[PDB]
């Protein structure tokens, strides 16, 4: 039963993510403007050339793939939230609702902060620190500008997802605040892994840990009980 109740909850996960893939893929030359915006406004001097041969499919693939995921969310989070709680773990299912809720919230507020802070932010630290005008002209790739904002807006709204299902473990006593606290000394290694596959450079790796870390001490201090 638990066995096969995955093997269905997964399909109707997958089922949600195609048919939110297939809408951003409708409207996604207006989803490449949002993205193209930050840099189009603070930086206009740098042109953003596809120096790929002929790949703005890939570009549109990308896209079409980040944001059918930002869509299907809300279904994606209650298909973990059903198969643990009050599956396994809580009992009340008006628990369950304002769970929900707060957590379709928090991955919501994940993507608007790497949008809005830690993008603008890892601009500056790149192209913005002085006259850096000259090794940043037509120099910019889009495939890379856009793959790095898909990357950074979809790893934060994942990890705003970690206080909350944090805060439900230790709560399921699954994991005390003392195990996290013992952890400390791996997930900064987690934290910096994170950020070395998706920042281009230190200042932006280091840029994106500083956030996860304080993620991670935001469950221990959620660790009341
Ligand atoms: C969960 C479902 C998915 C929801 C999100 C998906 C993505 C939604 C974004 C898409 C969309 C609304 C779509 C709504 C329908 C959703 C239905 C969902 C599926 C249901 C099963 C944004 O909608 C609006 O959003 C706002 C922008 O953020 C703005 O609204 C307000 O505006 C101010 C006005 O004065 C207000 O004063 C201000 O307050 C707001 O800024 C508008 O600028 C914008 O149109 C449409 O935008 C785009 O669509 C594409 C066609 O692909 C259009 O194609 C192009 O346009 C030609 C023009 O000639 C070009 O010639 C040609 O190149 C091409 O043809 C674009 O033109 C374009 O407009």
């Amino acid at each position: 039963e638990h066995l096969r109740e995955l093997r269905y909850r997964l399909i109707i996960s997958i089922i949600a993510f195609l048919i939110g893939s297939g809408i951003a893929f409708y409207f996604a030359k207006y989803v490449f403007e949002i993205l193209k915006e930050p840099i189009l406004k603070s930086y206009p001097e740098v042109e953003l050339i596809t120096l790929s041969p002929t790949e703005p499919l890939f570009i549109l693939i990308k896209i079409s793939l980040a944001v059918g995921f930002i869509i299907a969310s809300p279904v994606i989070l209650y298909q973990f939230w059903r198969f643990i709680e009050p599956a396994l773990y809580s009992h009340e299912k008006r628990a369950f609702i304002p769970l929900l809720l707060g957590s379709i919230l928090l991955f919501m507020l994940g993507a608007l902060f790497a949008y809005f802070i830690v993008l603008p932010l890892a601009l500056k630290f790149l192209l913005g620190l002085g006259f850096t005008q000259l090794l940043a002209t037509p120099y910019l790739s889009v495939d890379m500008y856009i793959s790095f904002v898909l990357k950074l807006v979809v790893a934060f709204g994942i990890a705003f997802e970690m206080p909350i299902v944090l805060y439900v473990l230790q709560k399921a006593g699954v994991i005390t605040p003392e195990q996290l606290a013992s952890f400390r000394k791996y997930f900064i290694v987690i934290a910096f892994v994170i950020g070395a596959i998706i920042a281009p450079d230190v200042s932006t790796q280091v840029l994106m840990a500083i956030p996860l870390l304080l993620l991670y001490e935001i469950s221990i201090f959620l660790g009341k009980l």
